[PDB]
């Protein structure tokens, strides 16, 4: 698996931990007290592969951006 973000020196983990996934939601706000708090900004896209067999295999990848 792998995750590929910019910001990966925390926003990989935050992202990535969660469930290596972010399906939910590739997409993210650079309002949020969480990036903020990594200093992630603005327009940054993270990437988050995941496979598994037992899973499923899933590719994923987010991306903060100001919004306005």
């Amino acid at each position: 698996p792998k995750h590929e973000i910019v910001p990966k020196e925390e926003v990989e983990e935050i992202l990535k931990r969660y469930n290596i996934k972010i399906q939910q939601l590739p997409k993210i706000y650079e309002d949020d007290p969480v990036i903020q708090e990594i200093g992630a900004k603005e327009g940054d896209v993270v990437r988050v592969i995941r496979k598994s067999p037992t899973a499923g295999v899933s590719i994923a990848y987010r991306l903060v951006i100001k919004r306005i």
